[PDB]
């Protein structure tokens, strides 16, 4: 039944994604819960805005919650009489309906892959979370004569399945590393800033690869017109017009995307401001660092393995760089906040009728939050500074470092060059909130002029590997600093 | 004064236990506090049930606590008029009185050992917590001509004191490792389950060793009738009748034991559900793992040393096994709980009169507990998976591993075989609560049929070591998987 | 402009202190904030004592905070009518004014050093927090012909700048290590106790070095009269009179210093009793251990580097010493506290009207604090005891250990000898609170009799190093136990 599927790219992508998302049933439940998350966010925001009154809740017998909830008829009438909200409601509803249709289609598309796993591979769906991709790939390449997927080419190879899965990720890595994309700017106040978000990456990929009129004809061969040099200026102008149209669309959807981002961030990151307020001072590998430390023909889990093995030294290194003014401010703010909080707590203990005072409880809560977040920037008074033996054990994992880092690891030049590869979680959240605003700007003013050189790139950096199609060249550039398998 | 004590087993057991429980005064205070714990639990439960009224406490001038407490006369009358409670009260009172009598007797029994330490050993009672059992045993064997405990045999030896202390623990280890005890079952829903609790072990030991009519005549020689083969069926039938009677007694005491277990668990494990709600997700060496990883002639602290040195790798290993469905459920439950909790907290901060609403405070508390327990099952996003180099450093400590573990450490066959040696703290608590119920069942239906083979064992697996008595054979079986000193 | 400054001691001290306190602006802001801390403490205590009434706050419409605050006119009248408070107010005001004058003077004194850094060294004030003292000292010694600070001697050397910076710290180390200072006592109840506080060290230094009539003439040469032996008894009697006068002054200022210490400790250590109540069970290197493990000619950061590298093993070692009675008391107190707290929490959850009871909330808070501080003394049930391989890795860092420590590290003789070098944070706080009381006593009865031998020391333990002046002898004594570079 798996003879000449003729979409081996998407087939292998799905075969790999079903192994990553452990099990067909677990993937199904994950997508069900993600649909439920969106539905819950939208419904709960609508409820809070319309039904609840906040007049008899803020107190201006005990007041019970069903007192504040208006009856369903008048709440629905108030929803209807809004308009400005009823527009966003239909927009979100049609988006959710489209998502549900896609999920219904993918259900069968992935049940096919489940059957392929069960029969052609003899791998039970209970032994997937305890099997490795090396074994799955070895079985696929061993049984390649029985299930008979690709005998058009002579045989199937691990290099062929790699090229099939990572065909567009190799192109994105080559672009980002050859600096053919507008992701660096000079900001008065900070200077050099690398701005690379999920929205920007999605837009770049949608402009270049996906779509009916993109650079790639079907899914494994870019249109022949892009392999010649005569029509260079035509191709550049066409790409510029496409980029302009997509940037205009991004600007049109800006309020919707911004509202969704704000709501999701407040729902998914505001309980941490009490449960663990120091969790936003930590760091994570930036979306630029992921595309910068990535080899050619390297799977997502193979990259995450290194980015996990090299995380604790990368936190120790970035903690060995004390900020003096920040430490001073933290110490003094903590002292003042704790000195007020101790008096409040002693008064409350001696007599609790002081909790009924108008603002004492909220004051105490906010002062506790303040002292707990200020105590998070004070480094431990006893930590060993060895910033040279830390890079030697980071470079052993991330495999890529600029040449001017091994000699001088203590300078304030490496720390801010490395901070683009290892950014604050709060900076990630911030630059994700600013994305719906500043994504069209980069997609109109900063990407459209470059539209020429990109089309030069795709013309002279594409190899026709037999049995696979058009892939990106690896050994041609080799101008990534270190280089390592 | 220590000439021919004639109970060297119990004497050496006490000499070792006084070294373990550091100091005579510390052991005395420990037993005083354990008596006080039992008294407090019983008295506090009786108080909460009888005196307090909960009508004028639940509010249906400020209400003060002495308002709820009924006067002593009417509370005592209400205690008296119960009956169903006054029976449990006399039962608990006579149990506590018996315990106090035993403690009074042991006071003098251990002051004798304190004097033996002070005089015959020249070890002050202030240098015990800083002395090792190797030194204590060396001193005992060196001064064995002055204090003159055992010159009936030619000399005293460390092997002799080992055999004297661990005479019954060697038998229990041999039984559990030769599978002559009913501790494994097939449960529809889980499959193979190892059920071994303190109640079961105590009952096994009370059936076999302790008692007037048990297998052992005095304390170091089993009755001669058990060394012959003629009366095999008589001995088996007698053992079966004894097991039946003791299992019937266990079933008769079931409600008392169950009530005590419930009360003690609620008193000693319910503050952790707020103080550290993730502490029940941790793991501990099961009572089966203790008897499985135990050598022959190995003291309790010598076993605990290994079980402590091999605890961190044994936690890392069992954490390297992700549960996909559990992680999905945890992530989604945490998202929903935190999204509701953030709205509640923001409302409370903006205006605190919303805390007077009927259910807001208990809602907030339960939602915080929910999000904090759900966040405990989400593994850290950055952890290295190396499940082969972890068994190599566990086996170096626990010294015992089945043969079919070194080859395949990532399978879902080893993880659930190892989870019988390293169980959840919550599973320990659960199977301890079910013990008063399901202990007689195993003691009537599952142990009574085996009563034949046990008596075969004791007949052909007992060695008469001169100067010590009847001990268990070590080199006869040697069918524990790895083997190591 | 830096030709023959003629106060090279203070000049180099300031050059080093500006490198340590990272940057001129950061040092300025630190001193501003320390002045503000003192002002805030004093003003807030005065406010709490005078303005607030606590009658309409303790409740004997909602009560708002501006209701409790008396109007400024009557609060100022109440401040004026006190007297006993208005005296302390003028004392604190003149102290703060003197501190502000000193700060104004030091502003210019350190702007001079900032200019010296910028011009004579070519080290920008933005590259200081990322430069090392080795590089700063190398630059100072390299450019020593251009800026022309000291060509009176032949050349400048790193040994010369070391001797210039640490001239008095070497003397203090020699005294403390030769036991010419009264810092050890026999206390009935504890026995040998080492009492060394910041007040005692400041008084010792003010008696010996600083001042107009101290032992040192200007700043690098002790008066010639102290280099002869004829006037020994005169010099001893003069030193005794000076010590007596300074001890009398210390006793006169005792209530002021004690009030300040109490207020500062309550303001800076009472929020930790809720934020992290186990933080006072930790340990820190005592002020005696600092002067005991210190080499000759070793800077403060060079000492702190070792005391930081040898902190985790020094905590593991002092945790490998179990206190049996303390562990028993902790376990039992935690059990009882948690058993009461669980009942209170279950009642609150089932019905929240029980929070309005007169003492339930403060009871719950104090019981939570009790159980959380008791749970802090219970050691982790799984920790490896290897107290011999810990001293081998501590001595590698602290470089100094008595001879009778390597053989027997498990005894209860080393643990209490090492506990004078590594003390509880709470013991530090306590012995700092008792300092204003017991500092004059040691300065009248215990230091005044020794005044003879000290003057012997300074007479026969001073070397005239050319180009530097009078320094302390190093190789003369060499009776510190281990010895290491």
């Amino acid at each position: 039944p798996w003879h000449h599927i003729e979409n081996l790219d998407l087939f292998f992508s799905r075969v790999y994604n079903l192994h990553q998302k452990n099990g067909f049933t677990c993937m199904l439940i994950g997508e069900i819960f993600e649909l439920m998350q969106f539905l819950f966010v939208v419904a709960f925001t609508t409820f809070l805005v319309s039904c609840v009154d906040y007049d008899i809740l803020f107190a201006n017998v005990k007041v019970t919650l069903p007192d504040a909830f208006l009856p369903a008829q008048v709440c629905s009438a108030r929803i209807q009489e809004n308009g400005s909200l009823i527009t966003i409601l239909v927009i979100a509803g049609v988006f959710w309906i489209h998502r549900l249709i896609k999920f219904i289609y993918n259900i069968c598309c992935y049940w096919e892959i489940h059957s392929f796993y069960l029969h052609a591979l003899r791998i039970p769906m209970s032994a997937l979370p305890y099997c490795t991709w090396q074994e799955v790939q070895a079985r696929i390449v061993q049984t390649q004569k029985e299930h008979q997927i690709c005998i058009h080419k002579r045989e199937l190879t691990e290099l062929d399945i790699y090229h099939r899965i990572l065909r567009f990720q190799n192109y994105m890595v080559a672009l980002v590393n050859k600096s053919l994309l507008p992701l660096r700017f000079r900001l008065p106040g900070l200077g050099e800033a690398v701005f690379f978000t999920r929205g920007l990456k999605y837009n770049f990929e949608l402009i270049l690869f996906w779509g009916p009129g993109s650079l790639f004809l079907n899914e494994w061969s870019l249109k022949a017109e892009y392999k010649r040099g005569g029509q260079r200026l035509e191709l550049a102008q066409r790409l510029s017009n496409r980029i302009l149209w997509i940037g205009i669309a991004n600007f049109l959807l800006c309020p919707l995307i911004l509202i969704w981002q704000i709501l999701y961030a407040f729902f998914s990151y505001a309980e941490v401001l009490k449960r663990e307020p120091g969790a936003l001072g930590a760091r994570c590998w930036s979306l630029y660092g992921r595309c910068y430390l990535r080899h050619f023909n390297e799977l997502e889990h193979e990259l995450q393995s290194r980015l996990n093995r090299g995380y604790k030294p990368a936190s120790k290194y970035m903690n060995c760089f004390l900020s003096p003014l920040l430490t001073l401010l933290a110490k003094n703010g903590a002292f003042f906040a704790g000195s007020i909080l101790a008096v409040l707590i002693a008064l409350t203990i001696y007599d609790e009728d002081v909790l009924a005072v108008e603002h004492v409880l909220t004051t105490v809560t906010l002062l506790g939050v303040t002292v707990t977040v200020c105590r998070s920037f004070i480094p431990d008074q006893h930590m060993v500074f060895c910033p040279e033996q830390l890079l030697r054990v980071i470079l052993a994992h991330i495999h890529y470092m600029p040449d001017h880092w091994q000699g001088n690891a203590h300078r304030s030049q490496t720390r801010d060059e490395f901070a683009q590869l290892f950014q604050y979680k709060a900076v990630f959240i911030l630059e994700e909130l600013l994305s719906p605003i500043v994504t069209p700007l980069i997609l109109i003013f900063c990407l459209r002029p470059r539209a020429l050189e990109i089309i030069d790139f795709f013309r002279n950096f594409t190899v026709e590997v037999v049995g696979v199609g058009d892939t990106c060249s690896f050994a041609q550039m080799d101008v990534r600093q270190h280089g390592h398998p």
